[PDB]
């Protein structure tokens, strides 16, 4: 039959739209504006309007949450799209709210919720349904409890809405629309496409796995910093596929009594065994199952070995998925990562700059922002925040906007009128106030992201640009030729050249070009675990790179550890080998299937140990030269991305005066020259403001005098004093080493 | 404790039985790792039950442990666990056999080459290849989901027998798989053959004179009180093929090869106790015959040489450990030791002693004739460079190390990769003007390797080993010779 | 533990209340400093009671500690102690203000210059100026 299709979630809300492909309505004798009847399980009907969609397939129909709930269906089910464009106008409607949504509101609900909802919409409604109205500050849901004529009626400009009466008590057959779903997660697009592909089949259709006779998953281990939304992925998955989410907690298992804690785990799995396909979420796993050597007592060894014997007791019967959430995947007892136990592992990292914008647009959906807040600006200047922190920032910007309006609501009553709530608005002033007294919780944590540096951000050195393009893109984009021949693509590249020539900019630019993650380990960080702290740290940094393939690992100032060895004593020479020895031990173990590129930068190429340089490891030596004159017309231009238009600045004239410099110092000269210009404008406006003491708003009205212009006569004055970083001994020391390597 | 007492009860009254104690190191750990008292009761409750197995029924008891180090040493006496069997991870031809067992039930299509999937999945254990076969059927039913959409509780048989599994699904299941072995000592018979290396036939013969006959013709060695040499030390210029020689002979005699690298030697050189040297040799004992290999054994000595060298007290630790349990070898077991070094002056005369490794075979720079053969061996991939006239290669570039010759051709083919890339880049951008105007089917120039690029590639060569380095080896060679 | 469970019980049926846990580092020390088992039961009995506040009558809970290093780091997540206020020792003009509070009841003679006593007593906290 050409009626039964599959359903999927929506984007543009609009509780009365469904998306269908053009040929579907064409072959189903359908036209625009034709109301349709949708019928599903439990003999429920919902009336909607149809409209075209650009990218809708024939067999898939896109619809939002509210329409799905009315039909009593879920994702990927079948529906009837039986059409009938014949509905007689309703005469009088009776719409009443649900009890547990209008707590302490009162007021006239008709003219602040329903009035702007039905206005010029001609919404077709059916008896018994539920719809959700985004209020001024809350989300109030109503229930059409009576209609005339019953039951099909379309809201007309001339009806009688009777919104008077006590709220209806919540029934037992509902989804409780004000609960979590797939549309309530942001910044986790990739991860939520893995927990959803490996869990929907055992939970949605269980009977298939019995006939096919294969092994279902039995454990998923989500790890990440606290507050990033781990228990919300498990609550969202359970609510949409249909399951029996049964949470057991970390702290309250560990603190029940003596030996009665185990009887809490043993009977926790019992409900999940006799209550349909269930899902168990063991929050804070590291609190009850730590490493063997951190278990100093005996009753902490009884609980762990009581958790292992229950997991191995899950052999078929009902389908029971058990997920756990832990902070650091190193602290979990290594006897749990075996087979038949937690084996599939998912990583939920901190959000990136385009992720923090999406958390903002989720939490602020209920509020009514003023027309001066640009969420892009608040998104990009909050680095170091996790998902849970941006849910407190958007709350403080609301309490402040009601704090400055308390006079209108002076003591009010026990119930606050809904008219004043819809009059409120939050501005950018409140948000800047909420950011001040906020303490981000991520801060010191290895950030994995795609840097935004473009090729144009670096001037010159195009010969190196082609060379590095060879070793990265082609081995991964055109592998068939490399499949032929026993070719071994280079697994590393080493940079050596004069300091401040832009080595870090080259590695960053490539990750942006190939669109791969970037991870940077600095020098002083590399010597952090060099002393005292074990070499266990140098492991996960490679596992961190391994899981995030593709990526471009970067080592900055590799020779720092060797420099410490060189000295009066250098007692850490063997210790300096410890960090080194682990590096080669955990570099020759990478497989060709996964791709990881290692780039190391150094500035004393004669002092690196010969062990590092060897075929099979990072071995391509590239010498980054000093920018040659003409290159500076591109380096100094790279600092004109600000607005220093100094009249007839004549950058060509400015190009010739600069001779034999480096790349880092040239950036300084632009900053140093600008600093004088900024100060000079201050003495101008200081002169301008103290001149206003004589004429009151009569002669001097800031007639564009000080103004950001930047002047040529201010630019050269700083250039007179400049530190030429071109040390003749140092540059010569590199070139003869370059010739020695060359010959 | 009453669970163990009533576990051996059935086995004593229920016919010839066999008991299996899984995860033994979880209930019988090392003595110092036992801190409580209830975990000192279980161990001594297991020990009194094993000694009570005096005839009656025939009860065999096995136990499975991950690492024999961690088991309480009291379970090694006689009358207790005494016979030990080692189940190592499968090798390259083993993993092809696990695949054909689990895929026996499925219905593979006539395009999957299980040998290709077997040889490229190093690092997997037996249990891991069972998950790989499971997700190659789940993926191949997820794509036919339309035909079996919901249906009913029971699935028709014909729709099952219409299935197939292709190479695409197997390649898909490989991506989201994490092998669990990885960082483990790999011990197996290498596949390197004599012909893989060129030249050095004099040393090629000599190695056969030292290892082969002392185990195939021992009757003549029974006559004369001969103590056959237990160790051989290779010394020469770096990058000359010492490792290749040790790999090849292990293949010729068909003995397991165990390799120890320099950084591995420095892992326990600091801090960690010398118990790491215990099982390194004990792995050799059980896997007899085997050819242990020590690489860059002078790295520890070189670390001592420096501004301070405070690890000199640490330096004698490992050398003592190696020396202590290497004069204790027995002629009954056949364990052979081979060492390699490139700075023979720094190694302490102590290891250079009769009764230990004492044959100092000098590996010279590759011979003029050998330089021709080295080129052919490494260039057996597909370097058809028309009329290449490769005999030019050796003579112009004389006095070159073996490892350098491999590098110079890897770079030469590297540029040849680039030319083929622009070859089809030109073709594809020329194809933008002619829409599918190809009467004959051709996509690429089909690797037409020329000769002109090779000489152009030679321009960036490197004289790594110089006259200064080679002189030092020869004068020390004459020092030993005279 | 049963004393903590009945301490939050009364605060739930007795109007907007505020609970003050004095000397927090005596009952919730660092995890590595916890050696026994009954001192790992108190901490985890405190943690499960904070998370059980179901938008209550606004039972605010405040705690006092000497050094924020010594508090078990589990009491810093969201939904638990997150806002932190620092009460430093009084300065040279602060100590003059403590004097005029405590000496308010007494009857000073017209020769005492409290400013002279305020600026001399560096090293005193509020409690020492009451003695
Ligand atoms: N898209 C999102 N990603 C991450 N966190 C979110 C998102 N949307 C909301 N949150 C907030 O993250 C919190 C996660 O709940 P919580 O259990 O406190 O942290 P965790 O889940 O890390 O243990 C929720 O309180 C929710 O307000
Ligand atoms: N295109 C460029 N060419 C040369 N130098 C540049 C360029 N762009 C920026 N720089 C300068 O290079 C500096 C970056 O130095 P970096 O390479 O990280 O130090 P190091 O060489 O010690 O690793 C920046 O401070 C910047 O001023
Ligand atoms: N017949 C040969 N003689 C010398 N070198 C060879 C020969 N065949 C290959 N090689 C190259 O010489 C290099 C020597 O490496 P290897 O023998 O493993 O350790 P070492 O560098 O200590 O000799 C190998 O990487 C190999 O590519």
């Amino acid at each position: 039959r050409p009626n039964r299709l599959i359903v999927d979630e929506a984007i543009n809300e609009d509780n009365s739209v469904v998306s269908l492909s053009q040929p579907k309505m064409d072959e189903l004798q359908l036209f625009r504006g034709d109301t349709v009847l949708l019928k599903g399980k439990k003999r429920r009907e919902a009336v909607c309007i149809v409209l075209s969609d650009d990218t809708c397939s024939d067999e898939k129909i896109r619809m939002n949450r509210v329409v799905r709930n009315n039909l009593r269906v879920r994702l990927g089910d079948v529906i009837s799209i039986q059409p009938c464009p014949d509905v007689k106008y309703g005469k009088r409607i009776h719409v009443l709210p649900i009890d547990d949504t209008v707590e302490g509101i009162t007021g006239n609900l008709f003219e602040v919720y329903l009035k702007p909802y039905f206005l010029e919409a001609y919404r077709p409604i059916r008896k018994g349904d539920i719809f959700l109205v985004r209020g001024g500050m809350r989300a109030v849901e109503f229930k059409v409890v009576e209609t005339d004529p019953s039951p099909y009626c379309i809201v007309a400009p001339d009806t009688v809405i009777h919104c008077e009466g006590e709220p209806i008590k919540r029934e037992d057959e509902e989804e409780s629309l004000n609960e979590v779903g797939y549309d309530d997660i942001g910044g986790c697009r990739k991860q939520l496409a893995q927990i959803k592909e490996m869990v929907e089949l055992p939970l949605r259709h269980p009977a298939l796995f019995k006939a096919i006779g294969v092994k279902p998953p039995r454990g998923i281990l989500l790890y990440g910093p606290p507050g990033t939304g781990k228990t919300l992925i498990a609550r969202a998955v359970a609510n949409e596929t249909g399951a029996f989410f049964f949470l057991i907690n970390g702290p309250e298992i560990m603190s029940k009594l003596a030996g009665e804690s185990e009887s809490n785990l043993r009977k926790a799995f019992e409900e999940a065994e006799k209550n349909a396909p269930a899902i168990i979420f063991i929050d804070e796993l590291d609190a009850i199952a730590p490493k063997r050597e951190k278990t100093h007592g005996e009753v902490e060894r009884r609980i762990v070995s009581q958790l292992l014997t229950l997991m191995d007791g899950l052999k078929q019967r009902a389908h029971v998925i058990v997920m756990a959430a832990t902070n650091r995947p190193n602290s979990i007892d290594p006897a749990l990562r075996r087979f038949g136990r937690f084996d599939r592992e998912v990583d939920i990292g901190i959000p990136d700059a385009t992720g923090r914008l999406e958390i903002l647009q989720i939490h602020t959906k209920n509020m009514k922002l003023a027309d001066d807040v640009d969420l892009e600006q608040v998104a990009n200047e909050t680095h170091g925040h996790v998902g849970a922190d941006l849910a407190a920032l958007c709350s403080e910007a609301a309490l402040q906007a009601i704090r400055k309006k308390m006079d209108l609501i002076d003591l009010e009553d026990e119930t606050i009128d809904a008219e004043v709530m819809n009059s409120l608005a939050v501005t950018m002033d409140d948000f800047r106030w909420a950011l001040s007294q906020s303490n981000p919780s991520a801060l010191r944590e290895t950030v994995v992201e795609v840097p935004q540096v473009t090729w144009e951000d670096i001037g010159g050195l195009e010969d190196v640009k082609r060379e590095l393009q060879e070793l990265v893109q082609y081995p991964v984009e055109h592998p068939d030729k490399f499949l032929k021949f026993g070719m071994t693509p280079s697994k590393g590249v080493l940079f050596y050249g004069p300091p401040g020539c832009g080595k870090t900019l080259l590695a960053k630019a490539i990750a942006n070009e190939c669109q791969a993650n970037f991870i940077s380990i600095k020098g002083p960080e590399l010597l952090t675990m060099w002393f005292g702290e074990s070499e266990a740290n140098v492991r996960e940094i490679f596992d961190k790179a391994r899981q995030a393939a593709p990526c471009v690992l970067f080592f900055d100032e590799l020779d720092s550890i060797a420099k410490a060895r060189g000295g009066n004593i250098g007692d850490g020479g063997g210790a300096a080998d410890r960090v080194i020895n682990q590096i080669l031990t955990e570099m020759d173990g990478m497989s060709t299937k996964k791709n990881v590129f290692i780039i190391g930068a150094t500035n004393r190429p004669d002092i690196i140990d010969p062990a590092i340089l060897r075929p099979g490891r990072l071995d391509q030596l590239i010498y980054i030269p000093l920018p040659d004159e003409k290159s500076r017309v591109a380096i100094l231009k790279a600092n004109l991305r600000k607005s220093p238009v100094a009249k007839d600045v004549d950058l060509e004239f400015l190009a010739k005066m600069t001779n034999g410099f480096s790349g880092a110092d040239l950036t300084e000269i632009c900053q140093r020259a600008c600093k004088l210009a900024i100060r000079e404008s201050i003495e101008s406006e200081i002169r301008r403001e103290r001149e206003r003491q004589t004429n009151p708003s009569a002669m001097e009205v800031e007639e564009d005098d000080p103004v950001p212009e930047i002047r040529r006569d201010h630019f050269e004055e700083a250039m007179r004093f400049a530190r030429r970083s071109v040390s003749d001994n140092d540059i010569r020391k590199y070139e003869m080493f370059a010739q020695t390597l060359q010959q």
